[PDB]
């Protein structure tokens, strides 16, 4: 048996397989090394999963998990699936997961739409060209978490329609002053931004929302999409965003005179493909 | 003898006056209740101050300082100082610093441009109306924050120029994924944010600073200075990037058809002015 997991921020989709066959579908809280250490994964994991995850013989464990840049970072991942798994682990990118998801062994540039945003080119094997995500501060462009942190900067300064103001502090039970604290003081604040998302989605009837929704997907591709040798190759999409708002993301894609046909919720359902050789 | 202390998150400055007469002065560490504990604060001000300040008998204690947003936010600030002190002090926002600092008693428009940025209507007396800073997430146009959000930014992206990237790396010693510990893992990140402003003053000659600079300021002036009626009042700008660009600040000013004529580092100066009757 294998174990394909895929972490975007928000959630982690976990899936135990036996060659193509899916036996187990479980998902858990998101995993990211950057807002969490090796304890709060490895406690993550244990309190997420059932036993029977844990209890099954596993070969390979497939990890693809947003902040595993850096070798130190995929470290912290690995060590953590080796101590519960008690099986090799091989932690990478969850672009790389958005890549075999797509296109398997195609040619193409694949993109993720969720919480954060990330691009690539790929030649089927390997990621030739990356614009680095940046996270939801220095980057994540057309996110979730893009998204409600221009939202929630319209919130507080009152740029916002007051019916979606209204609307917000009463959905969450905020004020201002709590918005501020779950931001800077609670943390996973990406999450929380993220989350944004789902809430604008009720009311893409509101000009202000279309407005906030096209200008930050028209972002991402000006500085990730427009880099790449776009007019050339097929651009697959993958995220929640992207499959909520795959109206106006399509919209953006002619825009910039591309067609975008594929928009996928999850990679899961192709990474299962991949994995079955 | 009393003591006026002005903090921006990056610095704090100490006055030791007796009416209008400066004794002593000495600069240490922001103090930001957001960023800091009451604990962290205590000890700042402890090791920061030297033992004259200690040593000498106060009356009150004027204190002005970022993030001292809620009553909540103040007491933290306030058990420090009279734990520290021995004599009451009086907690307010670093804004009320830049309206009695500039105007004293007359109407007008204080705006703060440093490591963060705010704005207010003085009406002599007392705060009118206060567009909300947000902090350097959800708000802070202008700031020197907004500047190197922005700037890190195209960095990672490679959308800034590539003298300023090389240049950029070399200073700190740092990589793309060092950059990415700094924002997101290690403390005081609006702080090193900040801190670009000062780096990206040296190539004012670049048409690409030029460009982030008005970008900013004017992004500043559409979110929070032209809620107010500010074609009809006096417009007076304090901080650190107010006063390093007050050229680009003046012609963001007379752009929008307003007379930017004050602009001062920092609003000490007027405090000074201001306790003495
Ligand atoms: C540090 C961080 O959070 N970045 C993540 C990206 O992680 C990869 C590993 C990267 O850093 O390149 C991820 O691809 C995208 C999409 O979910 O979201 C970003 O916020
Ligand atoms: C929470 C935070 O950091 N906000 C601060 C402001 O603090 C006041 C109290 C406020 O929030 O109203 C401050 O005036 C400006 C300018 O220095 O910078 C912002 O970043």
């Amino acid at each position: 048996a294998k174990l394909i997991a895929e972490s975007g921020s928000t959630k982690t989709e976990w899936s135990l397989v036996e060659g193509e066959h899916l036996i187990q579908r479980v998902f858990t809280e998101g995993l990211n090394p950057f807002f969490q250490t090796r304890r709060e994964i490895s406690r993550s994991i244990r309190l997420g999963l059932p036993d029977s995850f844990f209890k099954r013989k596993l070969e390979q464990v497939f990890f693809y998990g947003a902040g595993c840049t850096s070798a130190e970072k995929k470290s912290v991942v690995e060590a953590s699936l080796v101590a519960q798994f008690k099986t090799p682990a091989y932690v990478e990118s969850d672009l790389l997961a958005a890549a075999r998801g797509l296109f398997q062994h195609d040619s193409g540039i694949a993109c993720i739409l969720g919480t954060g945003s990330n691009s690539c080119f790929y030649d089927g094997h390997v990621i030739v060209k990356n614009v680095r995500a940046g996270g939801y501060i220095l980057g994540d462009e057309g996110s979730g978490a893009a998204l409600g942190k221009q939202f929630l900067s319209d919130v507080l300064k009152k740029l916002a329609p007051q019916v979606l103001i209204d609307d917000f502090f009463e959905k969450y039970d905020l004020t201002p002053h709590d918005v501020m604290d779950v931001v800077y003081n609670r943390p996973f604040p990406n999450r929380f931004l993220a989350e944004q998302s789902c809430f604008l989605a009720d009311y893409l009837r509101l000009d202000y929302v279309k407005g906030l929704l096209l200008s930050n997907l028209r972002s991402f591709f000006l500085r990730n999409v427009m880099q790449y040798d776009y007019l050339n190759y097929p651009i697959r999409f993958v995220g929640s965003v992207a499959y909520n708002y795959a109206d106006l993301l399509h919209q953006v894609g002619k825009e910039f005179g591309v067609e975008l046909s594929v928009v996928e919720e999850t990679p899961m359902g192709g990474l299962i493909k991949y994995h079955a050789f």
